[PDB]
């Protein structure tokens, strides 16, 4: 039972992406919801400051940027990215150099974690203000979430908004983690969190937010067959384990095999087993 954490991770992650509607789900939220969300973040401003936490390869960031530009044509935008992976940054830069209509947008990449960024910003004398801050699918890697939430919320300017996206409390992950979390290998780099944990922390912090869920799925049909390589790749992903099927206790595996087909974990339709990958979109007000 080795923690999926790194060449196997990318391979499993990739498998996850091409077998789920995660990409499409996000894109759908951007088209239908994002406009309404960022509708007034640029009001009275001659420059819009966007802070991307864990921006990764930049696909979602550029989609976000397109909506802001559409809402505020002619307005300069400063899009700063906090990302610890040099590899991700390289991809992000490659994408930018490839995209065309980005004249009024300037980028800056800071190779560090949100925590390092936070302490670095606290060494400065006064904290900057941002019009839009987003943390997409990255809170799992933050050690102190309440401090992180409080800090970034304090960086929001007038009418600014903070967008956070993590899996939903009503997704299969939530159930998978609550029940088998302790039986999966642990890595000090990742912790299980869902919108339930998040809204609870936001409630205790006393911050105002709205939470929207968007159904997304992961086709894990291939997970039900000895040998199938893709199924095994997905097995590894769902368990954050390297070669789950070959190293995990048979009692664990067997039990998992059963639960993954239960209504609360997946839906069965068209002879397919679709793991509930519902995502939660949380918008926090300044
Ligand atoms: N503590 C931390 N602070 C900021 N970013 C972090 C981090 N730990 C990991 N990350 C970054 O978090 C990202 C998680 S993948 C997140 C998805 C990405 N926002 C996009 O939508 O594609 C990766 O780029 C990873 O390097
Ligand atoms: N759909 C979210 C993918 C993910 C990241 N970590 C765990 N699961």
């Amino acid at each position: 039972m080795r923690s999926l954490f790194h060449g196997k991770y990318v391979e499993s992650f990739r498998r996850f992406l091409n077998h789920s509607t995660e990409h499409q789900c996000m894109q759908e939220f951007m088209d239908k919801k994002l406009p309404g969300i960022i509708g007034r973040i640029g009001d009275t401003k001659s420059e819009i400051k966007i802070l991307s936490i864990g921006g990764g390869a930049g696909e979602i960031d550029l989609q976000i940027l397109s909506k802001v530009q559409a809402q505020y044509p002619g307005v300069c935008i400063n899009n700063e990215v906090v990302e610890p992976s040099a590899e991700q940054i390289a991809k992000y830069k490659e994408l930018v150099a490839k995209t065309s209509n980005l004249e009024n947008v300037k980028f800056a990449w800071h190779k560090e974690t949100s925590s390092e960024y936070q302490s670095r910003m606290l060494e400065k004398k006064e904290l900057q203000k941002w019009d839009f801050i987003h943390m997409i699918q990255m809170l799992y890697y933050v050690k102190d979430i309440p401090a992180t939430l409080k800090f970034f919320h304090s960086l929001l300017g007038t009418n600014a908004k903070m967008l956070i996206i993590v899996v939903s409390g009503s997704s299969g992950w939530d159930k998978l983690w609550k029940k088998y979390g302790s039986r999966f290998p642990q890595d000090d780099l990742c912790q299980y969190i869902t919108s339930d944990d998040l809204t609870q922390m936001l409630d205790n912090l006393g911050l105002k937010y709205e939470c929207y869920d968007l159904l997304s799925t992961m086709d894990i049909s291939d997970c039900f067959i000895d040998g199938n390589e893709n199924g095994d790749l997905l097995w590894d992903f769902l368990t954050e384990t390297c070669n789950f099927n070959a190293t995990a206790p048979p009692d664990l595996r067997a039990e998992l095999g059963k639960d993954l087909q239960e209504p609360e974990f997946s839906a069965k339709k068209e002879g397919k087993v679709l793991f509930n990958n519902t995502l939660s979109f949380i918008v926090i007000e300044a």
